[PDB]
Order: C-alpha cells, then sequence, then structure tokens
C-alpha cells in the first residue's frame, strides 16, 4: 500500500459539524451478471442509491454537510434550485423536513419534452409530498444561482435567515460528503480485500467528483477516478471540478495542493444534452435492470454505466481488473420519463 | 436459530435501520414512535417482500427451478420485488396481474410499479378480472410451462408461504438484537397486514424466543376475524416447519379492520393524511394501499389514548413508495 494514509481525510473531517440524513456505510456489491455479459473486468457497485432519503441518492451525502452547516449559521429556512425533475430538490426538501425547515425552490425547465409525466409525475410529485415550496420555474439558460440570491435578499428583507444550496449542493461544504464517501470506500476495500483499480460515475454540478478526487488524493490512494459527464464538455467540466476540489481542499486545512492530473472527465456520452438519453443510456438502463434488478436513470446513473460499458466493449480493461461504479441514484426521475420508455 | 438450517439469499440490505421519529412523537404528544426501515432493503426501491424471496429463492434454486411465477394486482410491489430479485439470479419471472383497482386512470396502469415491472423484463402473462382465483391461474400456467419443459416455482400472492414467512421470522430476531444494542424497551410492534406473511413470520420469531412483544396488524382489506385466522394459520405452519414444539398462542394474532375503509388499494382520508404527515414530519413516503393504511391506524390508536407516554412503538415500515407514482391522479384530486 506503500504511503497510502487511509483516515488521513477523515481526520480533517471529523472537525466538521454533520448531521445524520442517511443509511451510511452504503453497500459495496459485485455485479457479477454484468460483469459476466460484458466478458472483461470485474464490476463492483457503490450503492449510493441507497441512503435511504426519500428513494436515496448521492445528495444525501452532501445535504449531511450543507444542512449542519446552516443550523450552525441559525438559518430558518433553506433556497436551492434544479432542473424540473431534478433529484437534489427532492433529497434537500426531505432532509430539510426532518429539520423542521422549509425549503424554497426554484426550478429550471431545463427540458420541455416527455410530457405531462415530466412535469408532474417522479421528483415532482415527491417534492410536492414532501411539502416543499415551488417559487417559480425559470426560462432554461437563466443564471440560477443569481436568482436565487435575488431571492434570498428579498427574504432577508422579511427578516428570514436563509441559506442558499447551490445547484446539485456542490459547494465546498457539499463535497465534504464524498471526502466521506472515498474514506468509506477505502475501508470496505480493505475489509474485502478488493484491490479498485478504478472508480467511475456520472458527473454533473462536480461536487460528487471533486470530493472524491479530495479524498482520494488527501490518503495517497493511487485509485484512478473517471467522471463521466452529463452535459458540460470535457474541458469546462475538468476545469470546473478542479476548481472546487481545490476549494474544498482549502476548506478541509489539507496542505499544499491537489494534482491536477488526478481529474479526468469523458463526454462522449452526453448526447443531445442535459437529461436528453442517448440509445446507449437507455440500453445501460435495460441491462442493468435485466442482469441485476437495479434501476437507473436516464439522466445521470444510465449515462455514467453507458460510459462505462461502452469502454469495457472497447477494451480499455484487464478481465482481471476491478472497476467501482458510483450509483448515484436517480430512480425517482424514472417516473418522469414514462412518455419516453413508451415511445 | 432454527433459521441457520434453512437456505437463504442475500438479496438485500439487511439489517434494516431502527430510527426514532422525533418530530412525529412530538407532534402527537403520546409515545415515542420508533420506524423499522424495511422500505430500505435496497431491493428496486424497497420493499418487505425482499425479505421474504430471500428464503423464497434460495428454495427455488435449491430445487433446480428455471423460471419464476407469482401474481399480484395492477401495482403490486411484491410482483415488481419478485422480477428484480429472480433477474438478479438470471431467472424470468412469468406473472399474472389481478385487476383488483379499476380508478385512477392511466397513471395507476402504467406507471409505479408497472413502468419498474417493465423496465426489469417481467413477463407479464395476463390481467385477469377481480374476483379470479389467482393461486389457480398461476398452477393452470405452471402446469402448461412444465409440457414446454421448464420447472417453474410458484410464489403465492405476497411471497406468503411457510418459505417465505422465515422471512419475517428472521426480522423478529434482527429487531431483538438491535432493540438489545440500542437499550431500547419496545412496548408494541404495528404494522399493516395484508398477505399475512410479515405478521406470521413476526409472530412466530417472537413467540419461538419467548419475547412478549405485543404485535398489533393494521389489516388493509379483510376484517378482523378473518385476517386473525389466516395469520394464525400460516404462523402455525410456520412454526411447524421450524420444527418447534408445540403450539403458536392464540392470544399472539391481532388485527385491526377499522382502517381498511372502502377496500383494497383505496385510501381513506386518514391515510392521506398520515402520508402528509410522514413526508413533512420525518421525510418517510408512505403509500396510500398499505404502509399509509398501517400508520394512519397507529396515528388513530394513539389519538384514542389506547398508549401511554411512556411507551416505545415499533413501526414496520413494509415499503410501497413506488405505488405513490401509480396515485398521481389522486394526488392531484
Amino acid at each position: 500500500t506503500g504511503g497510502q494514509q487511509m483516515g488521513r481525510g477523515s481526520m480533517h473531517l471529523a472537525r466538521f459539524p454533520r448531521l445524520s440524513l442517511g443509511h451510511f456505510p452504503t453497500p459495496l456489491e459485485v455485479l457479477p451478471n454484468l460483469s459476466a455479459y460484458l466478458g472483461g473486468p470485474t464490476i463492483y457497485i457503490k450503492r449510493d442509491d441507497a441512503t435511504g432519503l426519500a428513494t436515496g441518492g448521492n445528495k444525501t451525502r452532501k445535504l449531511e454537510f450543507l444542512l449542519a452547516d446552516a443550523q450552525q449559521q441559525g438559518a430558518d429556512v433553506i433556497i436551492t434550485q434544479g432542473a424540473t425533475q431534478s433529484n437534489h430538490v427532492r433529497q434537500t426538501i426531505a432532509a430539510a423536513a426532518k429539520l423542521g425547515l422549509k425549503t424554497k425552490v426554484l426550478l429550471e425547465k431545463r427540458v420541455e419534452d416527455y410530457g405531462e409525466d415530466y412535469q408532474r409525475s417522479g421528483n415532482v410529485l415527491l417534492d410536492n409530498l414532501l411539502g416543499g415550496d415551488i417559487i417559480d420555474h425559470l426560462p432554461a439558460g437563466t443564471d440560477m444561482q443569481q436568482a436565487m440570491e435575488t431571492l434570498a435578499e428579498s427574504l432577508r428583507k422579511e427578516g428570514f435567515k436563509p441559506y442558499v444550496i447551490p445547484g446539485g449542493g456542490s459547494s465546498p461544504v457539499g463535497a465534504l460528503g464524498y471526502v466521506a464517501c472515498a474514506e468509506e470506500l477505502l475501508f470496505q476495500s480493505s475489509q474485502q480485500r478488493l484491490r479498485i483499480d478504478h472508480i467511475v460515475h456520472a458527473t454533473g454540478s462536480t461536487g460528487t467528483q471533486a470530493g472524491l478526487v479530495t479524498g482520494l488524493a488527501a490518503t495517497h490512494s493511487q485509485i484512478p477516478l473517471l467522471g463521466i459527464s452529463v452535459r458540460a464538455p470535457k474541458a469546462k467540466q475538468e476545469e470546473n471540478v478542479y476548481a472546487l476540489a481545490q476549494r474544498t481542499w482549502q476548506l478541509l486545512g489539507i496542505p499544499g495542493e491537489l494534482p491536477r492530473s488526478a481529474v479526468r472527465v469523458n463526454s462522449d456520452y452526453v448526447g443531445k444534452g442535459y437529461g436528453i438519453p442517448t440509445e446507449g443510456t437507455l440500453e445501460a438502463l435495460r441491462l442493468l435492470a435485466q442482469l441485476e434488478g437495479i434501476l437507473l436513470d436516464p439522466v445521470y446513473s444510465g449515462k455514467g454505466m453507458a460510459g462505462l460499458i461502452d469502454l469495457i466493449r472497447q477494451g480499455h480493461f484487464r478481465a482481471d481488473e476491478n472497476i467501482v461504479f458510483i450509483h448515484t441514484g436517480g430512480s425517482a426521475g424514472l417516473f418522469g420519463y414514462r412518455q419516453l420508455f413508451e415511445q
């Protein structure tokens, strides 16, 4: 293990407040049917879909640190934003409800296809059931951060103390949740005598990838990490992941600087844009469901898995290699896409 | 345990969490309510049926079965979990659905568990009229399949066979270990009771270990006496299969059927209120067919003074949240 230092990240993390909002650690499982079907490396799945928070997801880990921070500041209302079918919006509402706090939400009309179920089922239904206050549904292209800052400024004028959570929960505080996931994966792989040769996951607002690379580099773990973009091209996504990772690194008080080469993104699986699956996305959904009983989603985790599947099919990995795919969640979104599945 | 002797597959994430509900408990002003999170078994959005399938499919594998058959209503959670668990084993699942509910429009027919059934690759042979003898319909399908060379394993409705009930014999032990670990005196266990396997397994386990925790099933369809009769019968048979000596006390089986409402799959006002309160006080998703009725019973019994403030009640969340999407037309009203 050379100079690997498992727990150095946890040591820095220990000084930060954290609320209990999910079921951790999440399982690390082998996918034997998918592994045999593809004919290459052994594929393991880190089950961050199984965090327990209103059907679960990666955003649950970030919220444990974000909402602890909000409490430390005495916030009395939460503001966040996402696309119509955002999983982050749904998880924030549920977690804030557990704290007795209301969530004010701006949705963005990034996708206008897929009909009534896209507007009303899936995460929208859950948002409403969980009691979210959807203030507005804004045209695609809106600077959603600025719109939230204008709303927060109006609420402070009425005497509230809002806490603004950026899109996807991807602030340095939120990224701490995936620093902790990296330590969780290191500990599990140690307990299972599992050598992890690659970690692959879908990358969007960047907090998941930023936290993982911070935690891996802080522990001197030589595990390559590959982000499969869900929207942005490679260079722009890599620059944003790196900028957030170095801010997370600084927030944790880790000396020196993160290696830039640890940040790697593949943008070949974006397709036509955010929230639009390719045929390969839909194939990935079908394979995981019908070989492993696993529910992916057509926006995020389905594109991450389509990337992994395609890279395996192209011969990038040896059969004796082990890959950890992070299931970042999203299955609630499936019901928003019913019209597409029916064709 | 007498359970170690039985085959068991790993199909879910056990043990599931046992959590306090502090906002709900404060809201109602009575006992402390805890939740056993059997919605969080991990199998295609989760559910109680996952526990049963670990024993049922291990049995099917030891018998060399090469196809699975089961049945449920249109929005059945059991069907969805069976297809997913069987798919993890490389087995196909042939399914008979029953049109028990014909309200709530297109989303009830095509979203929710039906969409999941289709995504998961289930083979839905037919959609049969309400009142059809579904066990017989399955036996006919199986015999026809054997003629084509198959070795089917027929899972009864809800997976409520003695083999299936072993899953909740295991949950009882899990619950006792957790309460010992958490130093938690459990004064009452409450959950929604339907095809009977969950209640029967829990009853058998709590009695076998001489635990003295009372258990109340909130029926989702059948009247109290009929439900108690069926729960007791399956619990006795499960008691036999575990080869535990003697008989199960009849006083151990208690069902409350005041919360059925108009019938299976039709929520009451109390159900909708239970759904709203759990979601907005605790971030927890119940369902309008099962867990929401069970919680509605618990809330009403608390309001009627059945529990002291120093009692600790364990509500078993049996799952069902995937069915919420089948009921969108109701929530839009």
